[PDB]
């Protein structure tokens, strides 16, 4: 626990200052319609606001040689301060999957947000899986065993449901075994209830570069738990908080747009 | 959880190496005695080596042109770390008030210390005491109805005791109430017992600038939990604290000698 | 709580990238092999690795003037951040032991690691001993009443049992006294059964200069616990972050060798 002074960490400062942008659920009906207004103008101020947000942050572990073909995409890299760190056997390179820890409502370790997973990143992917203890995945979009092995662990299949799907399998180090649950999913209603859906049951959540969709989703869940606890609402502190942690998380100012449709629904 | 390496926040490094001066209690009266000679000069000497502490923080929410109006001295800002900030309706700047948040004993949100509001500021005063739940107040000196509205904040005295005097408020939402305790205040014995007083019953303390003894009325409570759960005492190391979160906690050489004054006393 | 931009702390850059190696349990006897072949030379380089861990952060207190005559070694002086902070009574440099609060498995205050106490530093050593509530000594190589006085502090001896040996004192302000057990002690069987012997019972920990013997000790301490609770082993990582708290943590090649060499142990 240290402040800093003015000077030492523009990020920093950007912080201290108008991270955060606080409105009462009571006040939300009044300010969406400022915000939606000039079509949507009010929105894409704040979005691009945000647009600059944690950048500025190291990524040594995913622009190493050794890790370029670990990654979907090149703008799309993970902070070193949350990425996701995997043991190691042959060299520490091996600990590299592009995921971070994403922080939910109620802790820092809430969610892990990823890329969907490559062709040679599979077992890196069930390792994660293992290694830190997931029991649940949210797909937002055929890495899974319609039981196959991918390294030293072993993916079952269980239970599949179609309805959104949900699928179960067990998860088993090849030298214990832990249950697993996915989320497959495919208006603002869908969303909002694909999630009451996933929450009765670290969260690893995926699309595709594990960004737009991700964060729309992560961040629905945590206004949903402050406009139940609080009385209150924070998109653009939450988005903020997501950008400090993975880059790019809600990528079109469509889905920020979209994430405060989301909201104005649920307060009325 | 990261250390610094020397040279990159000197602020930081004067807070590792001299932000603390204990004094077990069993060997105040022999220290008191030490500082209280060549008149005082010796608290002169630690109330000096104090001075510079915390004011690099930045302050931009209070040093914006349309927060002018909302402080009372100009010499008085909040800095942005520690600063309260309300919700928001028309724009960022309804978020302000000259306010922060000090720690206590217990945790870093034990206290809001904050200037007595303007008439300008009435409206986002009772906001702030709503909003952030406050139950306590503590006047150290007419902003408060002898059932008055105050934007969309209601306010009803409900008990008035007059000895200092005790008064009961109700703050309600217009659109909820929690019920609120005011102690305001009017030898050391009189500051002491004016706290012991307060204790039975987020404290919002305030007095005109909500600085000096604002200051001295944070610093006496928890020294004297110090005092009862440590047998110490450290007057240097809780000013500097209250420092680092809000400018000239214990504004004056008497009042921070007063503090100690007041320790002597506890401990006979 | 925040986040460094690249460029601000390099310290804290080598923090967020390469500051821990994870190797499951079940694959240490591959790694082990992997690191023990052209004789030694790839702990030689985890080694090598680590020399320059913390090394840059402040250590003001240690170099005053006044506190040179309290240093048995002076490439061996405490940092700043976690040094130990004694009372005061006559100046500042009262409060000045060479000593350190290093991190445990399930706390940053688990330990203070600190050097064989100096015939001018007993009675400091003591203070210490009292002040900061010292259950357990554990001394890795006579400060002690074969009752004695050490300033304002006596101590006596209740229970001395010689197989490593075991001793039990009582420590008491001369102005309430808490009991007190140190374990002296005197293959890698040894220092693991006498870790497994000590954990029945802040932990004071010190060899001569307090760092060598000292670091293998507390290492071995939490790896014991990470094989236990995670499954799971990070010798690297351990004496990184026991560098970040005190100088020299684990000192030779052999030493660190050496741990691992227990941890292979362990394993089987
Ligand atoms: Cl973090
Ligand atoms: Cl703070
Ligand atoms: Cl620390
Ligand atoms: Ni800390
Ligand atoms: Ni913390
Ligand atoms: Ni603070
Ligand atoms: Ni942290
Ligand atoms: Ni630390
Ligand atoms: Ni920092
Ligand atoms: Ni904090
Ligand atoms: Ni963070």
């Amino acid at each position: 626990h240290h402040h800093h002074s003015s000077g030492v960490d523009l990020g920093t400062e950007n912080l201290y200052f108008q991270s955060m942008k606080l409105i009462r659920v009571e006040n939300f009906e009044a300010y969406f319609k400022k915000q939606q207004a000039d079509s949507n103008c009010g929105f894409a101020e704040e979005y691009e606001d945000l647009k600059l947000v944690g950048i500025s942050q190291p990524k040594y572990a995913a622009e190493l040689a050794e890790n370029r073909g670990k990654n979907r995409y090149n703008n799309v890299l993970p902070y070193d301060i949350s990425r996701v760190k995997l043991s190691v056997q042959t060299h520490s390179t091996d600990d590299y999957i592009n995921a971070n820890y994403m922080p939910g409502y109620h802790s820092k370790k809430d969610f892990i947000a990823t890329q969907g997973p490559l062709p040679n990143t599979l077992k890196d992917f069930w390792r994660m899986v293992w290694e830190k203890n997931v029991y649940a995945i949210i797909m937002l979009t055929e890495y899974w065993p319609s039981a196959q092995d991918y390294g030293d662990i072993t993916v079952a299949m269980t239970s599949e449901i179609v309805l959104w799907t949900i699928r179960d399998f067990t998860v088993k180090n090849i030298q214990e075994s832990h249950p697993l649950r996915q989320f497959h999913f495919t208006t603002t209603d869908l969303l909002i209830n694909f999630r009451y859906l996933v929450r009765d049951y670290p969260i690893l959540v995926h699309c595709s570069a594990g960004v737009g969709r991700t964060g729309t989703f992560i961040a629905i869940d945590r206004l949903i738990y402050q406009i139940e606890n609080e009385n209150t609402v924070d998109v653009y502190g939450i988005v903020y908080d997501l950008r400090m942690h993975r880059p790019l998380m809600v990528q079109t100012e469509d889905q920020y747009v979209f994430l405060n449709q989301c909201v104005l629904d649920i307060v009325r």
